[PDB]
């Protein structure tokens, strides 16, 4: 069951990587943004604080994930308007359908792995 | 369930890393040395062949796990005296003792994690 768990993680991790060019860190971050950012803009700084705390990653590794997500069009960003130093992240409606598709696919691959 | 699994994996990895200075890849390989070089010295080029076959890891990956397991004195190697200067890997009785103590401890921690 240790070895079992190792096979699950490797298979799962290869699947996500070959299919969506994301890591599990990426999916952990994306899932956070769903809870804290559903069609409501959130300041990076505030999100990074919640995120570092909840997922025990470095600030540095989170920004890698956040950049990758926005680069791959799974998460949105906005600057300004008033203050050109406050950046905001958010999930729009297409980001959300994408989120629903990625996780149904990924969670269902995990259900299968959890048997064989 | 996705984030659950991620949490489990993060915690197990960190436990193995902090307490044993090993990775999951290592444990997997060690488990594999236990199904193959418990009773015989085994030729390393022969181990890897059946290792990649059964674990699907990078040859490049395996050679670093093996070497770490020997450096950590959880696996043993010897150099043919006879005609080749080829390398054999094997588990001795101290190694097998360390193997059972290691897997007992890690399986028990995994068991704890799989309840929360």
């Amino acid at each position: 069951t240790l070895l079992g768990f190792y096979k699950q993680y490797k298979a799962l991790s290869e699947y996500i990587d070959k299919k969506y060019k994301l890591s599990l860190n990426d999916l952990a971050v994306l899932d956070l943004t769903m809870k804290h950012c559903k069609d409501e803009k959130v300041l990076m700084q505030s999100f990074l604080k919640t995120a570092m705390d909840e997922l025990d990653l470095s600030r540095t590794k989170l920004l890698v994930s956040i950049r990758r997500l926005i680069e791959k069009e799974r998460l949105s960003k906005v600057r300004s308007s008033k203050d050109e130093r406050k950046i905001y992240i958010y999930l729009n409606n297409d980001d959300i359908s994408k989120f629903n598709a990625l996780f149904e696919d990924v969670e269902q691959f995990l259900n299968i792995l959890e048997h064989h």
